[PDB]
DNA sequence: CTCTTTTTTCTCG
DNA sequence: GCGAGAAACAAAGA
């Protein structure tokens, strides 16, 4: 669950759910709900869900006037709207009912969250989680990411993981972006050019504006997404690559799969 | 049976 | 502060 498919959902969400009265509120895990979740169900039973945000990874529910509720999908988190009568499944763990309908958020691994904050506690709240800029043209400044890449000895790949110079890369837009850009995962970050540089920040906005495009990478809400057909390297071990003809290598970099092209992606 | 594979954040040294 | 390794947790494959 990388930005694309966090906003697919969003986008998803905010089709169907926005106007609607929370009748209640039912958990079978309350313990991933990290403000507490009898809290929660006091605070958001009756309220009107407002909007659907966004911001990096993280999913915000606008409801009432001054609720935010902060949920992260972590890798397994799925919403999915269901009938009132639907059967639980084995991994559901929290329910918003409604009037027509429920929203049922499940996770296998146990891993989502969900946080309840006000309105003005969102802002401070990121700043907090040193979230780096949206992936967009406007908010991404190349200027400001060539600075810090320069003065950094880290590798590329685990330094776009944490999300500081830019928000929203996992796993496999991080794979795909420097097969794109032509980089190897393991080059430190201070041996970059400045055009390699250029050519990663324009492919970092390239890669995840046309996977939000697409809906996303699917393998519930967002499971319709076309993305993972355009993978050029995430998961295609021992296949050829589609620039140079070589077979895509798959190697472990700080603990992650990391799939890239030897040919293409030099050192 | 064992070992490995698949976002965020903390413990070591 | 950093890098290495792993925990949180569940399922499936070698
Ligand atoms: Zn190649």
């Amino acid at each position: 669950g990388e930005l694309p498919e966090v906003e697919t959902v969003r986008r998803e969400l905010e089709k169907r759910i926005v106007g609607q009265k929370i009748i209640s509120i039912e958990a079978t895990y309350p313990r991933m709900v990290l403000t507490g979740f009898e809290q929660l169900k006091k605070e958001l039973t009756g309220k009107t869900i407002q909007g659907i945000s966004r911001r990096g990874k993280y999913l915000i529910f606008e409801i009432g006037d001054d609720f935010r509720l902060i949920s992260h999908l972590r890798m397994e988190g799925k919403y999915r709207l269901a009938t009132l009568d639907a059967p639980r499944e084995k991994h559901d763990h929290l329910t918003m009912k409604f009037a027509d309908g429920q929203l049922i958020y499940a996770d296998v691994r146990k891993f989502g969250t969900w946080e309840l904050i006000s309105t003005d506690q969102v802002l401070p709240y990121f700043l907090k989680k040193k979230i780096g800029p949206e992936p967009t043209y406007e908010d991404f400044d190349e200027k400001l990411f060539r600075e810090k890449l320069r003065k950094s000895t880290k590798k590329i790949k685990p330094y776009l993981l944490e999300q500081t110079l830019v928000a929203g890369l996992g796993n496999i837009y991080v794979d795909e972006v420097l097969w794109l850009a032509k980089i190897h995962p393991e080059k430190e970050t201070n041996q970059l050019i400045e055009s390699s540089i250029h050519l990663l920040h324009d492919s970092i906005i390239e890669i995840l504006q046309k996977a939000i495009k697409l809906g996303g990478s699917s393998i519930a809400l967002g499971s319709t997404g076309k993305m993972q057909n355009e993978l050029q390297v995430y998961g295609k071990t021992g296949e050829k690559c589609s620039r140079c003809g070589a077979e895509i290598q798959k190697i472990k970099v700080a603990g992650r799969g990391t799939h890239f092209c030897p040919v293409c992606q030099q050192k």
